[PDB]
């Protein structure tokens, strides 16, 4: 069963392994008077791992480090923040000391410089405009346009058929929005419609918070900003 909000102390993490060679990671955090998990990525590259997201914080993403040396024992040598926020590069400072080569888009380097976020020290590339995609290792990272945020990247693992939606697919228990004040709500279904058009042979789809399921988070995910564009 995969591990729910209510079984993880804030503080601890725990890996879920999704397919052989895939693993999601899930922290817990407290924000706003409520506890949230929240999801990343690990894919075996080889004899290395690449990491998709920080664990939220820089005290996750150390335990992060310890959890995958302890189940996984391989070194995670880069990761990739999905976008600009602290659930995705909160974290990235104790990953660089570590000697992780963090990578963001230009577009999200930009925007957490702008909010005060800690920013991934290399830039992927190519993904400027929606529709954009590129290999990186064993993933091709998705830009689908705006819609959690302008900047937000999806993540496909080939091998596996894993897709990794992080904060712009929601999980099919959350029915109403989360965090929007950076959200582009009008573009947000046309944004899942490329992921979808993009990814028709995903298996396992993963949310940035909460429990995976399939292709169907994505229409869950927008039937949910429909309705709340309309409240
Ligand atoms: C899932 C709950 C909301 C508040 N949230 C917390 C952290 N990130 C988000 C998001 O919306 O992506
Ligand atoms: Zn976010
Ligand atoms: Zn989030």
């Amino acid at each position: 069963e995969y591990p729910t909000v209510s079984e993880i102390p804030v503080g601890e993490v725990r890996l879920y392994q999704i397919a052989d060679g895939v693993w999601s990671h899930i922290a817990t955090q407290s924000f706003d008077g409520a506890v949230y998990p929240s999801n990343g990525l690990i894919v075996r590259d080889g004899d290395e791992l690449l990491l998709i997201d920080t664990a939220w914080g820089a005290k996750n993403t150390a335990a992060l480090l310890a959890e995958i040396e302890k189940q996984i024992g391989l070194p995670v040598t880069r990761a990739v923040s999905t976008h600009f926020h602290d659930d995705r590069v909160g974290g990235v400072d104790v990953l660089r000391a570590a000697g992780v080569a963090t990578y963001a888009s230009p577009s999200t380097r930009r925007l957490a410089e702008v909010e005060g976020n800690e920013i991934p020290t290399h830039s992927l590339e190519g993904l400027s405009s929606s529709g954009d995609a590129v290999r990186f290792g064993p993933v091709e990272l998705f830009y689908p346009g705006a819609a959690h945020s302008t900047d937000n990247l999806v993540v496909y693992v080939p091998s596996a058929s894993v897709l990794y939606g992080g904060c712009a697919i929601y999980e099919l228990s959350r029915t109403s929005a989360g965090n929007v004040a950076d959200a582009d709500l009008a573009e947000w279904p046309t944004s899942i419609e490329r992921i979808q058009q993009h990814y028709p042979e995903a298996q396992f789809v993963i949310p940035g918070h909460g429990l995976p399921g399939g292709l169907d988070l994505l229409k869950h995910t927008t039937n949910v900003v429909k309705a709340h564009t309309n409240r």
